[PDB]
């Protein structure tokens, strides 16, 4: 099965597809392109829209859609079939939340100004949801790690280039990124992948 | 299994859920709350916001989440894991449009604005698309009826409410809303359902 990943050269929406990867040790082509590339790819694709995920002439699209299709029947899939309504829940709160942000705004001023609002007001009452919904437990869903873990630690790392202090009050939230770095396939990937800030 | 599905008086995002109990013949109970009882209500909510779906003492949030999570060893998912890949596509495709409507906005104008720069540009832009991709094909997704093709005419009548000659030039997509309406069990859960506009 041979796979291809187009997107901008950035962690943004591909980010839990690529940790997928990485997890499952499958090979792919990771297909970065710029700005300037893409008019010319967007016209040629169903939804306009990327990540796509190219497997043997059929081209995929929506990150969540494709990274439910890489982890089902793999062990980052819930335990059982609540679990996985859990993992599907949480991943998409978290969705909601970072696709509020207007990340292709043009205008610098307008921009700032709702990233201000949305990580000053929003970002702290999706930590406090988030940190009660762990309470004590180990991951996010069940007793082992679940893509729902992964999509914390892929979006909660680029939250934090924006406000640092985050999860200052919040240490359980900090032992789960910690843990997910800490496997050894996202260490690897973490270690070796193109460095950008988004 | 004790089923309580929670959300206002109207369609909205629950929809999704009573078409699914209607065609697979759960039975659940459809609790409807006035604007009295939500900030009250919104307390008790992990994530205070809804449809929320009460299983045997557990709260489960995320109106598509729980959509994919009763549609699991049903036809209505996919019948293979690359087609549920396609309908989890499609649905968030929709699902990320009508997240761009203001349905909250109090300022009348402004609401009233945005919703014809969003039926005026966006729509008939994913209208093509969404033609283009069913094509002449009976459904959306497969040889049988999908939860996404649901969820089409779901997104869809509601537009229709805002611009009623959305479809005026895309009579496969009509068709379609046809062929989901006369589903027995969707033809009889839409006439029974409470008349609400949205
Ligand atoms: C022309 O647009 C360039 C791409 C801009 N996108 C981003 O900068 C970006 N999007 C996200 C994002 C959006 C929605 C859900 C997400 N989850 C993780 C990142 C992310 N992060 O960065
Ligand atoms: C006090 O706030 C109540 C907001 C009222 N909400 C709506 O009218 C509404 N319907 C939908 C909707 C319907 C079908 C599919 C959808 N996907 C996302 C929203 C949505 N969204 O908001
Ligand atoms: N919900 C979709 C959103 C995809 C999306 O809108 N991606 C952005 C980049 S992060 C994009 O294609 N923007 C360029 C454009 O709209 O032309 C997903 O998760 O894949
Ligand atoms: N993505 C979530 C959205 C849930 C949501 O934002 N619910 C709406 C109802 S249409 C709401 O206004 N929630 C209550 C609130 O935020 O006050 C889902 O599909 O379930
Ligand atoms: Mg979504």
């Amino acid at each position: 099965p041979n796979y291809k990943l187009t997107y901008f050269n950035m962690r943004g929406r591909a980010e839990i597809i690529r940790y997928i990867f990485a997890y499952l040790d499958i090979q792919y082509e990771d297909h970065r392109i710029e700005q300037a590339d893409w008019p010319e790819i967007k016209s040629t694709l169903p939804f306009g829209k990327i990540p796509i995920l190219e497997v043997d002439g059929l081209t995929l699209h929506q990150s969540l859609a494709i990274a439910r299709y890489l982890t089902e029947n793999t062990d980052l899939a819930g335990n059982t079939e609540m679990e996985q309504c859990h993992v599907d829940a949480i991943v998409d709160t978290l969705d909601d939340f970072m696709s509020c942000f207007p990340w292709a705004e043009k205008k610098q001023d307008v921009k700032e100004q709702m990233f201000n609002e949305l990580l000053t007001y929003n970002a702290p009452h999706l930590m406090q949801d988030l940190d009660t919904y762990l309470g004590g437990r180990e991951w996010l869903i069940g007793n082992s790690v679940t893509w729902a873990d992964f999509y914390w630690e892929i979006c909660s790392t680029t939250l934090l280039v924006f406000k640092p202090d985050l999860l200052d009050n919040h240490p359980r939230l900090v032992t789960l990124r910690k843990k997910v770095q800490a496997i050894p396939a996202v260490a690897n990937w973490i270690k070796r992948r193109p460095q950008t800030k988004l």
